[PDB]
Parts: structure tokens; C-alpha cells; sequence
């Protein structure tokens, strides 16, 4: 990553060891589940292009949603090269096409000179969220259930019930439907108490009336 | 977070991975007990509001407590929002920029480093804060009126009970109504030691009184 | 915590994490074991009152030390304020401003790089360390004077609880009590000894 | 390795207790499988020869693909000699002798002339050139350690579909030393190897389908 | 501590919550083997008065040897008084600790020309910690005897173990030579003397190898 | 250890609790097997001679090892005294004393010494120097405590070659103590199986081992 030496100046930093650790052991142990994608961009922060393919290249299984992003990924860098389309004037640097900005084409070297330009260009956020943009494809084809499909059990309680609700549209939406399809799952019981608070009424209030 | 140079500048530094683990840590061994709140306080030391969106994202379950969350820092916003309706004139936050909604980094470090600063993040922390104590409270299992002293349970045990249990209702905040309560639920062998203590006794007294 | 940077100037710096959560499984492995206090007082090295607040908010159980702790404080508080009454000056520290319940951050700082310094943080951590001793006092199992030599145990290990046993309450009259205490073949060796022997002397003729 | 200081100027700094253990971890947990070579080239950010001897050493057993690994560099190390000859002589003030392949490799080089390459103005990068070697080597053990061919991969008739492309790509990307490959026929194996129940929905999207789709057709 | 900055100036450090935690479990792994004092030297690196009663205060069983260390540290402290009779020069108590403040300790620390406190305090420990190791061993050196069965390795083993703790990590003597060989079974015993005099251990055990 | 602090300057900085406890680790769980050697050695990167003791001391048992250890570092520091002698007289103004044997093995020796050589311009790398003997005495220590030799090293009936090129090198890596030929190739060959020896006459001469083992693969 491009972090700050006390010069106020940009300098470029080998990822620790403890972060590459991190990031392992992250998708050991929750897999795709919609909380690894804010965890993935929280210890990228700061990284070019090369240190984002290091992560991903780390990762040992889940190779099918690894070439799923990769399809993602170049259908971004396909859409970069046109709404982005040689000599180099001195002291500046090359325009990046799309294979530049994921890391294919392009070096450590290039990618350092861009994000420290003072005309910046930050090929390691752009890059970030492409990659973003398919890991909400892989969260949300991990997901085993619909919301349509999240119904209150007859004797479990309604705030595990909402905790399985709210996950699962976490991981699909990668509202007022959501309110309506909320009460009208839950179970018959709890079900008329949510109709009987009448409504606009908060979650807190629904859980708590429902607490019985 | 925001940290100091040592060219005495304040300077951005991304989030540690030792401190997003340790976040996780707490929330997964600790779920919502009370003591959770002054560790995410702690461990956000500095934050600015993209900090603390990330802290939070990092959260696997308790997906109802995150909403009901969201539904108190929005109604936070709302009231910030009712309370603040030149050349060089800053533009001002507004809830959804304190809140990370609509705000940069960059502008969120603006606000947090100007002269005369808004700390955007102090003010986005107190808002969680205040949704964390509606989830402690709600997540507290017992009533204070039901923490009785078994027959055969040590006062300090007890004791312990009662505290913990008090925290959670109060959600950590701050009487001689409790000291009534706490010698009303005292088995009767305690209960009678206490009396004889009369009134005004601290609670090391008590206790030294009800070891036999 | 205040500590200092490259240029002789007091910074303050966030509480780390293996700071906070060396405090934490301290408390909860050896719960009020005598050299928790040491402990405390090491992981709070240049804390402001801010951060020793961070440090108790972070256990868990323990509650009823953590009240009796604050009536501790309370009355260290008072007596505070009952030895500096009020009156280009600086306005002083009350009770509630040391212990951090009425003074903000700014405050704590400004006082303990002031100067000369009014050091708010080393004044509250003595008085949380007078209310750990009660603690620790309150969670001592046995009086020293029912620590006694039983009749097949080693002179060492009796040695070791009686001194343990002490630490948690708190010298001729310790010499007393723990020859005393002896069983009566060890207390025999220990007597004819005679007047100024040394623990390694006692542990030596008791050895066998 | 060799960092930036904070003045800003490339310094050697010894190799860490926590990085030598985790790559001395990463082989004993994972073997050879093929994201070693990401984490072997994570670690080794910045080394010298020396250090990346270091992180060959630590290695206790495999010692069968260290010897491989030891006639891959020489034969990378004989081919730098035929390309980039020393010539001989005295060698001129504030520069540093034309180094041979076994100075890239640290056989014959000490850590002062590592570091004198490494910090040159222009840098010789031996340390890049010496992990260069080291994951040419690292890219036939991993194919030596994983056995099983693509064409033997094939989805079980109750396994998954997930579960089945998890085992071909990871097969895959053993065989093709991670390397980036569009290719049509291994996409075709693919679908040909499904089980019979999938391969009925998957012929029933049609030619030309992205994993995505193919995955969602199959998730039943 | 006191250790350099990186401006080339001596300042005061917090101790470390890692070097604590490390001080902690070596007495809990090992107790007092004649190991623990090379650690404690180690990971008392620099430190003041101050850090070191603080590490002595952390360890929480053992209290025995703790009063017999006190013990040990005031006699030192009783002998540098005698030594040193009445810029205010240190007295024992200042040392080790019990009447001098932290600022008092750096300013002896870090004059010119300066008067470790800290090196000195730490001098003492290691010897009391050296009384404890040797009273604590089992075994004396004359009782170490190779069994019929045992390799010879396994015996030299136990050997300079038991010596370490003996001689408390002190420093190839004349009696220990003649000690080791007289101590060995009958067949190796003839074996090393057969080798004559001022063999070397590798020749040793080469020759007793089985 | 030695390091280069924010002046480009070399100071003294302590050793870290991490590093201590590395080396304790790799001690009781690999005892002297060769790969604790390099660990040694990386370890110890920028050492004093007091740092290099202190490590030598945090081992509890292998006290023979040790004691053959100082016997090693004894000879080292008399043939350095031999080809080394130091001169009388006083020390020239700006110059450092000049180190005998038992200096750069610590025990004669400061820690402000040590650092004086180390810092010197030139330097006297006297933890290099040290290193190198204690290196060469754990040398020592891993060949003696090697237990099978490598011509006893034979392939067994359905032991799959690769297997036996483990075995085979490993022990090599002991009886050398980690130094490193048609000599071993031949021993490698001759002590195989009968079955995939054969195939390995008919690959060649000079066949790389990716050759040998593709061959006896199966
Ligand atoms: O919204 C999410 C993702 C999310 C999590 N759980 C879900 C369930 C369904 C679903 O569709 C999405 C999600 N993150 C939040 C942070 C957050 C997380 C949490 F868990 C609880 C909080 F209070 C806040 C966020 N991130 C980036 C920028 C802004 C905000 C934000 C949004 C609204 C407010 Cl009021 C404030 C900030
Ligand atoms: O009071 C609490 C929360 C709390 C914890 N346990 C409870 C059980 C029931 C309940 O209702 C609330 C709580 N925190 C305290 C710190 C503290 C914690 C502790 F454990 C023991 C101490 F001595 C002090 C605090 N935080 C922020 C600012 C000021 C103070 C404060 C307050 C009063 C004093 Cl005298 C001093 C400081
Ligand atoms: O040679 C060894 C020791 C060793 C390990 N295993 C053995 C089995 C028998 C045996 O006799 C000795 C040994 N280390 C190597 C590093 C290495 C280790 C490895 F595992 C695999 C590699 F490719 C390289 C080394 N160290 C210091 C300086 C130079 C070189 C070196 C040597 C030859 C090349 Cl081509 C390049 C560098
Ligand atoms: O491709 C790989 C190795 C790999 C992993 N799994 C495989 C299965 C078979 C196979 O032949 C090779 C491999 N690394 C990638 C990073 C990556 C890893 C991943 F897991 C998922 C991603 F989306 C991207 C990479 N490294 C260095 C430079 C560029 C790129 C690259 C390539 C294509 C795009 Cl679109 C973008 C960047
Ligand atoms: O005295 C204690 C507490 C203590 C521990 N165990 C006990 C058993 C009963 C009991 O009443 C109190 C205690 N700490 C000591 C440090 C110490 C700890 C230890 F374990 C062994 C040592 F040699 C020294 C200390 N701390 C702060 C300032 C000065 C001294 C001090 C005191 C006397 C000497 Cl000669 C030197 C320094
Ligand atoms: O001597 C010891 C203590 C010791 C350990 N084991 C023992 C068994 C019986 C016994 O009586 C004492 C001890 N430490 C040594 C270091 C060492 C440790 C080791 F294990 C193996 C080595 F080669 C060297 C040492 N420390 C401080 C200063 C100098 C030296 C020193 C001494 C002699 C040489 Cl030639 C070199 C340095």
C-alpha cells in the first residue's frame, strides 16, 4: 500500500504479514457471508493494484467465485476502455486503460506514479471497486435463502426471527416492502400484535411488543 | 483515524487490523453485554465517520440490533438536521454527512482538521453510542426486581448479579433505592446482618458483614 | 495516554488495543490476586483519567468490586476537595475533575502538560489503587493467622501461602507468627536456631 | 529486506520473527497447494538473496522439491551468465562489479553487495531477480504436488455444482501456475464433466454462458 | 525503560504489556530454572528501578523466594551503604528503589558521568535469583551417576544440567572432568580412560556413542 | 542487536521479547534438527555478543550440546589470539582497544566494547565473528546427533520414489550440517528399489531429478 512517511510525502509499504494473515483467515471462516466485503476493504485500504491481486491471489478455495470475479472484473475493464480510450509529456505519465488498472499490464512502478501523480489517479480505488462490485455477486449467490422465503417459526422468537431477515437482505440488496413483507411472515400470533400496534412503528417498538 | 505527525500535523491513517479484530473478537464472545460499549468507544479513538461505518459493517450477526442502530442514528440525523437550519463560507454538515451517508473521506477529514474543527466523528460516535444503549437494555435478560439471593449463594456472588444486571438496565449509567432493593433480595440470614449494620453502611461493610 | 514525541513536547495517544485487552484477560485470569494491582499500574502507565475510566469500563463481571471501587473513589474525592476549598490563574482540578466524571479530555491534558504540571491521572490512579488494596484485602480466602504448616506438608509451601496470604493483607511479629504456625517437628528446628536466622536459613533446616 | 527509511532512503532492516514464522506456517499447513506462491512472494517484499535463502532454509521437510527447486535456479543461474557476462577488470569508483548468477542467488555475493545492488542508482534488483528464479521452481513443485489431472475432474451425482467448479478451477490453477488464461475448451470441459442433472440445465441455457449463470442454473 | 530514541537521546519508555506478559509465563513455564535468570537479564534490557520492582511484583506464586530475594536485595543494599559513607550519591534504598523517585532514578541514569541504579538494582536481583535457583535444585552434583542402561549423551546431559543450577550459570574445571568420568558406568569410564588425558566431549562421546 | 535509527546512525536497541521466545520455540520443538541453524542465524540478525549469549543461555536442556558448544568457541578464540595478537601500549586517541578471543566471545568484553567495535569506522564485526564460531560448534552438534546415516538411507518395497528422495536428502542435510554432486547421485540411484532403479539407468546420464521422479512416478 501507498501510506504517508512523516515528510507528509507518499511512500509505498510491503503489506505486513498480519493483514495477509487477516485476510485469510477472514474468508476461512466466514466464507462470503456480506460482512467479508467491508473486512476486504478495510485492510486494502491504501492499495495499488498489485497489492489487491496479492489478496485475492491468498485466497485458497472458493476458486469458483474467484473466476466469477474475474468476469466481473473484465466486463469493468471493458467499460473503462471506452468511456476512457504513445508520447509522454516529461514529468507526467501514460493514461491507464483497463488491464492497467486491474494489474495485468501494468507494474509497481506505473501504478505507484499514478496514485502519487499531483494530477492523481487512483487505479487502486477504481480497481477496489470493481472488485467490490463482484464480490456483491458472490455474497448474494451465497445467500441460500430468498427474503420471500424468511417465515417466523411458530414457537421462535421474534428477534431471531429478525436477525435471519435482516441478514438475508443484507446479502441480496449487496423501505416500506420491507416493513410488509417483515410483518407479514412473522408467526400468526405475533403477527396480529405487529397489525394491532398499528403503523410506522419503529423495530424497537415491534420487538418489544412482540417480546412475549 | 485522525493521528498526530511528528510534524505535529493531523494526519489520516487507516484502520489497524489489529483493532478491526479485536472488534470482532468483543462482538462475537460478548455479543451486547454493557462492557462492549466502552471498548467500541475505545477502539474507535480517533475515528472519522467512515471509521465507524466500518466498524460497524464488520458485525456478522445481530442484524435486528444493527437495524434498530441505524433507525436510532437516523433519527439522530433528523434532530441534528432541525437544530442547524459569505465569501469563504463552509459548508456546514448535515446529518446524513455526519453520518457517513453522503459525506467523502475527504470532506469528512475537512470538517474533523478545520479551524475552528466539527468533529464529525465525536459527534457520528455519540449517536451509536446512544443506539448501543437502546440494544443493551433491550438485550438485558433479567429484571433487577428478579436478582434474588439463593440460600446457599455467597453474598458476593450475589452482589455481582445485581451490578451486572443494573448495568445493563442502565446501560452503564449512574443511589440508595438500589442498596433497598439490593437488601430486600438478600436470602434471610443476609438480610438480617444487614439491617443490624443500620443504614448508610458502604458496600464493603456489607459484604465483610454476610461471609460466614 | 500522555507520552512524548520526536520533539520533547507531551501527545496524547489513543489506548491500544493489546493494552486494553491485556487488562481485560488480566482481571479475568487472576481476578483479585494480589499482583493485579502491580499489573494495573503497569498497563496505566501515563494514563489520562479518560483512559483509567476506559480501563474499569472494560470488565466485565466483578461488579461488586467495581461499586466498591467507586465509593473508594468517591471518598477520595471528598477529601479532595475538602483539602483544596475554593478561594492569569489556572482554574485547579475539583474531585469530580480528577476522577473524570466533570472534566473533558482537553481538560485532563491541559492539567497534565501544564506548567508546572497538575498531574490529574497519577492523583486518580492512586486513589483506584487504594480501592484495588480493599479489593484484594476483601477476596483474601484465610486470615494469616489461620495459615498453618499441616502435618505432612513442605516447609516451602507453607512458606508460600503465608507470604501470599500476607501480600493480599498488606517485620518481627511476621517472624513470630510464621515459626509459630509451624508444625512441631519444623517448629522445633526453627527455635533452635535461634534468634536471626534468615528465611533461607529456616528454609534450609526445615528442608528435609 | 530492504525499506524505505523515514527520511525516505532504501535501509536493510533484518527479516522479522513474525514473517519467518508465518511463511515457516504456510508450508507446514498448506504444503505446495498453488496460493503459496502469492503468500512465498508476499513475505518475501523487499528481500535480499540472503533473505530469501533464509526462507528456503526454515523449510524442514519437502526437501525432495528443495533439491528441484535448488537445479531450477541453477539452471536460471547459467543462463544469466550466458546472457550477461562480467567483464574483467578493475571496476571503477562508486560502482559495483557486473554480478554473476551466483551472487543473484547469494552463493558467492555477501549481504554488503546485496544491499550495493539493491540501493544502486539505477537499482539491479537481484533480489527480484532471485525470487524470479525461486517462483519458476516453486511452479513445478506445485504441479508435482498436485497430481490429479483437469480431465479426471468431475462433479459427483449428488456433489454441488458450487462444490464441483471449486475443485476444477483450484485443479485448474495448479496446472496453469496461476497464470491468467481465456480459454473457450476449458469452459466446455466444464460443463462436459458436469453431472448428468446439471449438464441437462446447463445445455438448456445455451452456448456462450457466463459462470454466473451457469452456477444460478445449477444452484438447485 | 531508558532506552535510545531516534533522535540519538536517552528517554523514558512505558514497559512493554508484551515484555510483561513474556516475564509472567517464563516463571510459570519454567519456575526457577537456571534458564529463567538469562531471560530476566534480557527482558529487563535498560530498565529502571522502577521496572524492575514492577516485574518483581508480577509474579504472582513463588512468594517463598520472593521474601528470601527481599532478603537478599537488602544485605546488598546494607553492604553499598557501608561502602559508600557520608551531587547526592544514591544510598542502597535508592537503588532498589524504595526511597527514590522515578525522575530521581533517570536523573542518576542519565548524568554524566552516570550512576546506573538500574544496572546496579539488577546486579542484586540476579544475585538473590541465583541463591533461589541453587537452594531450589533437586539434585547435587555428586549424586549424578550414569545409569547401566543410559547413553552417555543422556548422562552428560543431566550432568551440566544439575552443574548449571549448582554453580549457578558459572564457568572446563579440572574436578568437573575427573567428577564426570568418575561418575560414569563401569564399560564408558573404561573407555575414557582409555582416551587419556584433556580429551574433548565430542571425543568423549564419539567414543562411548554405542 | 545493532540497528540503523532516523540519523542513519547504528545504535544499541534491546532484544525483543519476540525474538527470545522465537528461538526458545524452535529449540524445544525442533531440538538441533539442520533447518534450526538458518533459524539461528536470521534470528540473530544484527546480534552483540551479549545478544548472541543471552540466546545460548534461554536454552534450558541439550546441556551436553552446550558444553561442546563452549569447547568450540574455546578453540575458535584461541586460533583468533593466535593469527590476531593483541599489541601493548596505549589505545590512539579515537581507536578501540584491540579485541582478543574472549572479548568477541562476551566474556571478557562490555556491552559499550561491543558496541564500539561494532560501530567503528571500519567496523569490527565482532557479533559476526562470534556468530560464525557458534555456527560452526552447532554444526558440529547436528552431525552427531544425525541418526541414520545416508547409506543406510535405502527405498523401500511400495514406497513411492519421492518419498524416498525426502528421506534421502534430509539426512544428507544433517550428515553435511546444511552444506551442499555425482557422488550423491550415485548413492541416490544405487540405494533405490529395483524397479524404478532400472528406469533410472535407462533415463541417461546427468538427469535432473523432475526427471527421475517423473520417471518413477508411479
Ligand atoms: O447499511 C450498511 C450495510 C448494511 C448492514 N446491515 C445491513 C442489512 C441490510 C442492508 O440492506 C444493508 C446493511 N452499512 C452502514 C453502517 C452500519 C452498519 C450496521 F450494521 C449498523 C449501522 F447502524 C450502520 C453504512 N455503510 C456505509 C456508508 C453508510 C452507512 C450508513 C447507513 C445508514 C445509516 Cl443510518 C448510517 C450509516
Ligand atoms: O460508572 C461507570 C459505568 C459502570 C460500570 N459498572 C456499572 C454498574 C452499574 C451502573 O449503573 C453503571 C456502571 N463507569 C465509570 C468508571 C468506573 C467503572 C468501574 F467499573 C469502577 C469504577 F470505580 C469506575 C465512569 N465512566 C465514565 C466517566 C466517569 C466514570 C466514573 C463514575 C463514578 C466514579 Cl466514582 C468514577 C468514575
Ligand atoms: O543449500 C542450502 C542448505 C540445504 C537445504 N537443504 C539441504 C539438503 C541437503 C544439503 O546438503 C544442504 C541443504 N541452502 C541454500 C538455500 C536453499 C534451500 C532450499 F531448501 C532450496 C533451495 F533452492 C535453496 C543456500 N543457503 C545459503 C547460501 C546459498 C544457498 C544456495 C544453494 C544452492 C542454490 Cl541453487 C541457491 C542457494
Ligand atoms: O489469476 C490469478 C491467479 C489465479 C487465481 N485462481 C486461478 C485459477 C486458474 C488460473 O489459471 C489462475 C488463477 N490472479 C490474478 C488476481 C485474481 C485472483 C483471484 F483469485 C480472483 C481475481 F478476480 C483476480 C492476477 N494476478 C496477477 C496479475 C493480474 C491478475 C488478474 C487476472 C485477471 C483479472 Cl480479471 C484481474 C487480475
Ligand atoms: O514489596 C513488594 C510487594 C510485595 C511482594 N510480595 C509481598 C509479600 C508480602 C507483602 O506484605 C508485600 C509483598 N514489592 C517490592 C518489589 C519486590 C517484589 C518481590 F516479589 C520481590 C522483591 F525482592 C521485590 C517493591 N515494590 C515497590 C517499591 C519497593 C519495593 C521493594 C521492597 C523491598 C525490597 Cl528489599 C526491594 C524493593
Ligand atoms: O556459561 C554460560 C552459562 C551456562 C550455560 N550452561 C551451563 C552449564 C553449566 C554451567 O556451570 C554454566 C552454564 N553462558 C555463556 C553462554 C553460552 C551458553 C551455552 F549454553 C552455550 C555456549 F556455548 C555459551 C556465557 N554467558 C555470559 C557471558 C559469557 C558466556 C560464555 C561462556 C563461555 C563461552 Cl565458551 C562463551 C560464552
Amino acid at each position: 500500500p501507498i501510506v504517508q512517511n512523516l515528510q507528509g510525502q507518499m511512500v509505498h509499504q510491503c503489506i505486513s504479514p498480519r493483514t495477509l494473515n487477516a485476510w485469510v483467515k477472514v474468508v476461512e471462516e466466514k466464507a462470503f457471508s456480506p460482512e467479508v466485503i467491508p473486512m476486504f476493504s478495510a485492510l486494502s485500504c491504501g492499495a495499488t493494484p498489485q497489492d489487491l491481486n496479492t489478496m485475492l491471489n491468498t485466497v485458497g478455495g472458493h476458486q469458483a467465485a474467484m473466476q466469477m470475479l474475474k468476469e466481473t472484473i473484465n466486463e469493468e475493464a471493458a467499460e473503462w476502455d471506452r468511456l476512457h480510450p504513445g508520447p509522454i509529456a516529461p514529468g507526467q505519465m501514460r493514461e491507464p486503460r483497463g488491464s492497467d488498472i486491474a494489474g495485468t499490464t501494468s507494474t509497481l512502478q506505473e501504478q505507484i506514479g499514478w496514485m502519487t501523480h499531483n494530477p492523481p489517479i487512483p487505479v487502486g480505488e477504481i480497481y477496489k471497486r470493481w472488485i467490490i462490485l463482484g464480490l456483491n455477486k458472490i455474497v448474494r449467490m451465497y445467500s441460500p435463502t430468498s427474503i420471500l422465503d424468511i417465515r417466523q417459526g411458530p414457537k421462535e422468537p421474534f428477534r431471531d426471527y429478525v436477525d435471519r431477515f435482516y441478514k438475508t437482505l443484507r446479502a441480496e440488496q449487496a423501505n416500506a416492502a420491507t416493513e410488509t413483507l417483515l410483518v407479514q411472515n412473522a408467526n400468526p400470533d405475533c403477527k396480529t400484535i405487529l397489525k394491532a400496534l398499528g403503523p410506522g412503528a419503529t423495530l424497537e417498538e415491534m420487538m418489544t411488543a412482540c417480546q412475549g
